[PDB]
């Protein structure tokens, strides 16, 4: 029984901050961003485009009426939640008109949780092969003005439809996760922006990659040469490049070294324009890879390294399905160029806007550019979402 990713949708916000503009405002060498981080631009979200609206937009990209009839589980992976009790998935379920007899909930573990969502989705469909599962990985990476992380901000959501006989990627059962209790990045309840030790996080990302991959190879009798591409979590592309270099070695034959490198470069193309999207970043890289590699074919295997701060890592794999290109888009870079560039001044005002509640819990918002769904208002503490 083949189970996996049938369709992948992606939505980002409608605004962009160009890194050269941020560099100019902050007195930074623009090459720190273009070469140091390997970032060109970041998506910026207004207050009316949040985890829920981005998630619903990404699903709207891919779902058919038949999907909506057969989906019986909706999982939102996020670290950008807008309620402490109500899962953002419930809103997505509603906004998309999915059939009522579904379970809907959120998963949380920094940038890692969509990997667990996908795994549960896969097992659920295997048990109930007539069903489909919608996994959303939606986040707004917001670090704060003047912080080291300001340059690794971003916004977006990946939607993945999981079902039997998938048209893109068959998911396999050989997985390995690792948990280690650390404080590289975290976000207490009283702050909209995380605390982060960037250098320590990089070191831990690389050590969990090294140790998890070593153990994976041992348990499952595989090596680098079994794969046509390796995808990494993508908070910024330089970190993923460090990961790639960390696990690669020169015992790989030269032709495969070249292929893996070209595929790595394909995988970071979108992230260079979008920035960090937390839970969705690994999967955005997968999408970028599939839409930009010139060498991937049916039957090629892909290895994926998921990381979340705090920290949890997992390696898993999949095999490409004949016809996968039919499910992809060719003009995504063109669509990203449509985003409205913001001055640093306007980015500061828009990205860091917070709701101004009256004593009854009402808040109103200016109309900003969004995708198909928007936060319209807050009405007596209820976030009101609708189609635009
Ligand atoms: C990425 C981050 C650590 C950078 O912080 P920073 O103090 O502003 O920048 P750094 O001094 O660390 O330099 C970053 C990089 O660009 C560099 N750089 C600086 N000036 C440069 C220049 N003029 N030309 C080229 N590169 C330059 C570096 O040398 C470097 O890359 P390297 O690690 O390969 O050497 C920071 O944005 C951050 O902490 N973001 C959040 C990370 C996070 O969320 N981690 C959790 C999940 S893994």
């Amino acid at each position: 029984m083949r189970i996996g990713i049938d369709k992948i949708g992606f939505t980002s916000s409608q605004y962009v901050l160009n890194m050269k503009d941020l560099a100019e405002a902050r007195g930074e060498d623009p090459q720190k961003f273009s070469k140091g981080l390997l970032l060109n631009a970041l998506s910026i979200a207004p207050i009316t485009d949040d985890v829920v609206t981005l998630a619903a937009g990404s699903a709207n990209e891919i779902l058919t009426a038949e999907d909506k009839e057969k989906i019986d589980m909706v999982i939102l992976a996020t670290e950008s939640s807008v309620d402490q009790s109500k899962a953002g998935a419930v809103y997505v379920h509603s906004l998309l008109g999915i059939q009522p007899f579904a379970r809907s909930f959120e998963m949380k573990e920094a940038c890692y949780s969509a990997t667990a969502a996908l795994n549960y989705a896969k097992l659920h469909v295997e048990k109930h092969p007539d069903t489909r599962v919608l996994v959303l990985a939606s986040d707004i990476a917001k670090y704060g003005i003047g912080t080291p992380g300001e340059s690794t901000q971003g916004a977006g959501s990946i939607a993945m439809l999981v079902k039997k006989d998938p048209r893109i990627l068959i998911l396999h059962d050989e997985t390995l996760a690792q948990t280690r209790d650390i404080m590289d990045f975290w976000r207490p309840n009283y702050t909209t922006t995380p605390y982060v030790n960037g250098m320590y996080s990089t070191k831990q990302y690389l050590d969990m990659l090294k140790t998890t991959w070593a153990e994976y190879q041992k348990r499952f009798d595989v090596s680098l040469t079994d794969f046509a591409a390796f995808c990494f979590h993508l908070p910024f592309p330089k970190l993923a490049l460090k990961g790639f270099n960390k696990i690669m070695d020169k015992q790989v034959p030269s032709d495969l070294q070249e292929k893996l490198k070209v595929n790595f470069e394909a995988s970071i193309l979108y992230s260079k324009q979008i920035g960090n999207i937390y839970t969705g970043s690994l999967f955005l890289g997968l999408l970028s890879l599939l839409e930009n590699s010139q060498n991937l074919v049916a039957g090629d295997k892909i290895a994926l390294f998921s990381y979340g701060s705090g920290a949890v890592a997992e390696i898993f794999t999949g095999t490409l399905v004949k016809g996968f290109k039919e499910q992809l888009q060719t003009n995504r870079l063109d669509k990203l160029k449509r985003r409205t560039p913001l001055s640093v001044e306007n980015y500061e005002k828009i990205f860091f806007e917070e709701a101004q509640l009256d004593d009854k819990g009402n808040a109103s918002f200016k109309e900003y550019q969004t995708g198909p769904f928007a936060l319209k208002e807050i009405l007596e503490h209820q976030r009101i979402y609708g189609k635009v």
